[PDB]
């Protein structure tokens, strides 16, 4: 079908007015648009992209860490097995570390070398390339001018804003509410994925070269999960590059487009995507969580799915849900009912566990909390642990407070005789927050 190759939802900005025009924000967060390409964004705002050039980055922090992926240079939109016999989903992508200064040297010599081949005149085997990915730009003292430039964006796309759920988590989540940088040569690939806990994402191409994007709507993700499983791949943990002919056969629509320097790509919640550099360029990216029923719903879904698959959730959705109820006036009835439902479930589970402990003669110790203290995860299984913390007698005395969930503590110590139970919130107080959480009136 032509319907299997749909057009790209696109918007063309000329000036600051187009960029701050409220219908732009509405268009991006509309569930019907899996992706929005905002063309000419940096030009419209007069953003100085030179602050993110490789020359500038070397001058700023030349010894900064870079994660290196070593890959094969594949043709166009395909992925072949090493021998060049057939197209397969598994990608080769070996990891190591380098510095900005050393990768910059490779990026430049790569370009010079291709200029020479181009002046040498006239199925693989395939060449090896290196991709510099996941560069951490969270430190405001090291990247002051870079981070300040991104505050020039319209509020809905900023790393920090009052309407961003990730701003309401209350603590740093590396690479989600902090910026990541990518340094590339032609063929550099980001393999197939959904964002952490299905949060929206923003990506800006610094240039000077182009990137090519491939996008599949959220509601087809189960089909791609099946494909991975049938090819001995973990959808969440493995590196895979979809065979477009497999997808077409399975009637999965694929959005395909070019991202030019200064173009901003908005990836909506749960949208599946993979990317390759066409030329030499850098990119920057981070996550955003719009206050919509759609975003909250997909975030909760992936949170629960990650438990089944034994994968850690970077976003602590229990911690976040209480913060929303404490600090955010919710005027959408669907969104309000979703949050209320979740809090009620947390509250009942917490009540059940607490009374089981008390009925069995186990002391609950009042421990309390520091404000802005991050959520806790189980030191063994990495599930989020809220309020009732399980700590060993020894870690307690030493004041190390190494957190365990109830299930892991039990599996170790049958009657919890090796543990103490710490409580961070009084029950009356959580009941109060829940009770005072009501639907606000908005006429919008
Ligand atoms: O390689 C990049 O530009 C980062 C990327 O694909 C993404 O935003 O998922
Ligand atoms: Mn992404
Ligand atoms: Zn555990």
């Amino acid at each position: 079908k032509d319907k299997l190759n749909p057009p790209t939802p696109s918007i063309y900005l000329e000036n600051k007015r187009d960029a701050f025009f409220p219908p732009l924000h509405q268009f991006c967060t509309n569930p019907k648009n899996p992706v929005t390409v905002i063309r000419g964004l940096a030009g419209a705002l007069k953003l100085d992209l030179g602050l993110f050039s490789t020359k500038t980055l070397v001058e700023a922090n030349n010894e900064h860490m870079v994660e290196v992926r070593t890959q094969l240079l594949q043709p166009a939109d395909e992925n072949w097995d090493p021998t060049g016999t057939k197209k397969i989903w598994r990608c080769e992508s070996n990891r190591s570390h380098t510095t900005i200064a050393k990768y910059a040297q490779y990026q430049a010599s790569s370009f010079q070398e291709s200029l020479r081949e181009e002046n040498e005149k006239r199925k693989g085997p395939f060449k090896t390339i290196k991709f510099g990915t996941n560069i951490d730009l969270s430190d405001n003292k090291k990247w002051k001018l870079q981070l300040h430039e991104l505050t020039k964006l319209p509020a809905f796309a900023r790393v920090v804003s009052a309407g961003n759920l990730l701003t309401h988590v209350g603590h740093t989540i590396l690479g989600m509410n902090t910026v990541q940088l990518y340094m590339k040569v032609p063929g550099s690939r980001t393999p197939g994925h959904q964002e952490n806990n299905n949060f929206c994402s923003v990506n800006i191409n610094i240039g000077p070269g182009d990137c090519e994007w491939f996008v599949v709507p959220e509601d087809y993700w189960g089909v791609l999960n099946d494909f991975c499983e049938k090819n001995n791949l973990n959808f969440l943990m493995s590196s895979w590059w979809p065979n477009l002919e497999d997808l077409y056969e399975a009637n999965v629509p694929v959005y395909r487009f070019i991202q030019r320097p200064g173009d901003l790509v908005w990836i909506n919640a749960g949208t599946v995507h993979w990317v390759q550099a066409v030329g030499w360029c850098n990119n920057i990216a981070w996550n955003v969580g719009p206050l919509t029923a759609c975003q909250y719903k997909l975030a909760v879904e992936r949170y629960e799915w990650n438990k089944l698959k034994s994968v850690k959730s970077p976003v602590p959705m229990v911690h976040l849900s209480w913060n929303m109820a404490r600090n955010i006036k919710v005027s959408d009835p669907k969104l309000f009912e979703m949050i209320k439902y979740c809090l009620l479930k947390i509250l009942k589970q917490y009540q059940t566990l607490r009374e089981a402990l008390v009925a069995a003669g186990k002391e609950v110790i009042w421990h309390g909390r520091t404000n802005d203290e991050p959520a806790h995860y189980c030191s063994i299984c990495e599930v989020e642990v809220f309020n009732l913390l399980f700590v060993t007698n020894e870690s307690n005395t030493q004041k190390t407070y190494i957190v365990h969930c109830h299930d892991c503590a039990r599996k170790t110590s049958k009657s919890l005789e090796n543990f103490v139970v710490l409580e961070q919130y009084k029950m009356e107080d959580l009941i109060q927050v829940y009770d005072q959480f009501t639907l606000a009136l908005s006429l919008s």
